């Protein structure tokens, strides 16, 4: 097993910027990061 | 009734850039945007 977090808008005029940068951050994470 | 959106992420390091933002942009829209 393991842990995470979650977070919801109701917006999508903000949605489209922690989507994308979901994306973006994903990378950060995934390549190096230390 | 409505419809939103939802985020889920498995890294600490991504998401404390999410939620702070999930802030920011949160009075970006509430407040003007068009």
């Amino acid at each position: 097993d393991g842990e995470y977090f979650t977070l919801q808008i109701r917006g999508r005029e903000r949605f489209e910027q922690f989507r994308e940068r979901n994306e973006a951050l994903e990378l950060k994470d995934a390549q190096a990061g230390k």
